[PDB]
């Protein structure tokens, strides 16, 4: 097979003990796993083992306290682990959380590594916690651990520390702890699409508007792509990644690609708002294909629609798998605020890139 899979169901069992409904569900993976076993799309991939990460990994892009902390948590008892979680924006923790959050960042090592040594081309995680909210010293956002952002150093750690990397974040929200992780690096280019509303979408933050472009020798490899005022869908995405993802990644031409692909921007999500279609994922996928000679590993991190993150990952996957890629509509208007947001992102990055110029 030329893709990669990694599941492991053991993910499933960090779990909400305060709120058995909180949408980030251990369903949610085994949802996802169900639609590629009843999409025939298990049997064509090569199933890639999920493992451990190590603590000496995690201090890739984690402070010894913050993963000491979380380690800490495997054994508490309930009052302390709600104690904990409230340190914390919008976590919870349960005794398997830390050993969840170790699965998905060394799944997602393996897949990286299976990628890099020529066993695959491309490659899919379907993995929880999600990662990309997660700090250097902090949790946050249903996220431990930034397994995408671990993911990037760890293929360093194996090819050069130079290694060009880029993230292309198209969960609805902005991966602040990733944006923070490589704020200074030029070796790790960070692009993400998120619904921002002038800050009053999650995670609040002026961190992740169109004029944060990165620091120091940093400068240009932070693109922040925010919308506001508007339910975005396959022709604003579209549109973001003619005008900007795709002329920014080719000039950058990097040697692997890692999606932090939440499914949250998907219609019918409750949480995103937003209506990017099945075929809108498998569009930007393929887009996503055509870079780092098709070293593409995919990894999940929001998405609540049980259903609609199931068929949107499913697409990815046969896009990975070499199956006829959507035509979709490039004519369609984009709604008025959108052509404005991409506007400020070009404005805020032609003085970094030859191909905006
Ligand atoms: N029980 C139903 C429920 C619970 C929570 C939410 N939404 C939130 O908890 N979040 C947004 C508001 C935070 C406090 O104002 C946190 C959140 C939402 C989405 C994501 C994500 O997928 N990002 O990648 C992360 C954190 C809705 C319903
Ligand atoms: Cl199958
Ligand atoms: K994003
Ligand atoms: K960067
Ligand atoms: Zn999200």
């Amino acid at each position: 097979p030329i893709t990669g899979l990694v599941y492991d169901q053991r993910m499933m069992l960090h779990h909400n003990m305060w709120d058995s409904h909180h949408p980030e569900l251990p369903q949610r993976i085994s949802r996802i796993f169900s639609r590629h076993e009843e999409l025939r799309l298990l049997s064509r991939c090569h199933r890639i083992p999920a493992r451990l990460a190590t603590e000496e990994e995690l201090a890739l892009c984690h402070s010894s306290k913050h993963i000491s902390i979380i380690k800490s948590s495997e054994h508490m008892k309930p009052r302390d682990l709600n104690r904990l979680g409230d340190e914390y924006n919008s976590i919870f923790i349960s005794n398997e959380s830390y050993t969840c959050a170790l699965l998905a960042a060394g799944s997602c090592f393996n897949s990286a590594q299976a990628i890099l040594t020529g066993q695959v081309r491309n490659a899919v995680a379907i993995v929880r916690p999600p990662g990309h909210h997660a700090e250097k010293d902090t949790a946050c956002g249903f996220c431990f651990f930034n397994t995408a952002a671990l993911t990037a150093r760890y293929a360093q750690s194996i090819t050069r520390e130079s290694l060009r990397v880029l993230i292309v974040d198209w969960d609805v929200h902005h991966g602040n702890g990733t944006q923070h992780i490589f704020e200074e690096d030029d070796s790790v280019l960070y692009i993400s699409l998120h619904r921002y509303e002038d800050g009053a979408f999650f995670p609040n933050s002026e961190d992740a508007n169109y004029d944060k472009v990165g620091l120091g020798k940093g400068r240009g490899y932070n693109v922040n792509i925010p919308w506001n005022g508007g339910k975005m869908g396959d022709p604003e995405y579209m549109a973001a990644f003619h005008h900007l993802v795709m002329p920014i990644a080719r000039e950058f031409a990097p040697e692997l690609v890692l999606v932090s692909a939440g499914f949250d921007a998907a219609r019918g999500d409750p949480l995103g708002g937003f209506q990017v279609t099945p075929e809108g994922y498998a569009h930007l996928t393929h887009q996503l294909m055509s870079l780092a000679a098709g070293r593409v590993l995919i990894i999940l991190e929001g998405g609540y629609n049980l259903t609609s993150i199931s068929e949107s990952m499913s697409m990815c996957t046969s896009m990975l798998l070499g199956d006829s890629p959507p035509s979709l509509d490039h004519l369609t208007p984009l709604k008025t605020s959108a052509t404005v947001s991409i506007n400020n992102v070009l404005r805020a990055h032609a003085p970094f890139w030859s191909s905006l110029r």
